């Protein structure tokens, strides 16, 4: 199964690398730019999982109620298969009814890009129906990995959603706010 | 298939983001530091694919006839799912009888880390035998992808190899040089 392997790859090649020092990075940021923030970023990493596998080029453009505010200070990673790579995470403001309702570190799950690409390329032998099935499977597998994972406790949140196409009353910031509220 | 999706993920999420500007980065290196390197690094990316999926902490330590020389100039990435990310590549010295015999951009394919991990974790439901079969299928699938991929014509080379178990005296250094010499 591609989703099974993708979930493990996403965990092994990203999440178990980024999550250990994430809560430290967020506390550090909440220390030094506190005068600037007049608030506090939340502790967890919020990962967007659109089931249609539609990943935009820029998250800032994706919803007018989600707004880029700041970068976390970087993290260079020193491991096998990874040498001197610079990882950065972005911090977003979430608006509700014109007002700031939350601030969190937020990003899309990259393997959805691969699932989407696989459905476009004929050499991959992957249909658009295969795609939705695999995306749900990817979400559930990853969910299960993180439940039992030493690195993943209390510091990572999966936000999976299906977007109606295309009455489009959907709000991405509403969906994130629903998880943030806890 | 796990390998099928890992190969596509490696192409979609690394190789096609890195290959397009590789030669230019190398060409550019062969100038600014031509006086420092006193030679030339070859222009392709050499990807090591150990079938036993053993990927070392430091390649430099996998064979002592493989020594780290220098880093390439950095590339920043502007794609979807990957804003403000800094990628570097490494140049290695290959030794033969104590002297330099070649210079190349060299790295292990990361999905083999994932294949290895999956064989170690119960939750992955993935055996040692599953691992070797999938590693072979990964190489074949990746080959097929690169053969017809726009970004991957003539700037990439796969070095798949199987370590004998009888003699613990196989030479990665020599294997890489065997490809290099053409
Ligand atoms: C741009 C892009 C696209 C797809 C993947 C991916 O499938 C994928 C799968 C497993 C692990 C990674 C590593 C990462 O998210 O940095 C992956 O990264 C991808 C990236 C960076
Ligand atoms: C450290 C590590 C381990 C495993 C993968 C991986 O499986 C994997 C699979 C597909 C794509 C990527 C992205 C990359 O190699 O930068 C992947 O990256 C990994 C990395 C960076």
């Amino acid at each position: 199964s591609v989703a099974h392997g993708l979930a493990w790859a996403y965990y092994i090649g990203y999440l178990r690398l980024i999550l250990p020092e994430l809560q430290a990075r967020i506390r550090t940021y909440n220390q030094h730019y506190n005068n600037l923030l007049r608030g506090a970023v939340s502790q967890r990493l919020y990962i967007l999982l659109p089931l249609d596998c539609g990943v935009p080029d820029n998250l800032s453009m994706a919803d007018p109620n989600i707004r880029f505010l700041d970068k976390l200070p970087q993290q260079t990673i020193d491991r096998a298969g990874i040498k001197d790579r610079v990882y950065s995470n972005s911090i977003y403001e979430l608006l509700e009814n014109g007002q700031r309702a939350g601030t969190c570190v937020l990003e899309y799950a990259t393997p959805l890009i691969t699932l989407f690409a696989m459905s476009q390329y004929s050499q991959a032998g992957f249909s658009r129906e295969d795609r939705l099935e695999q995306a749900k499977l990817f979400c559930r597998t990853l969910e299960d990995i993180l439940a039992d994972a030493p690195e993943s406790q209390n510091n990572c949140r999966l936000i999976a959603y299906q977007e109606p196409a295309d009455d489009s009353s959907f709000s991405l910031s509403q969906e994130v706010l629903r998880h943030l509220r806890q």
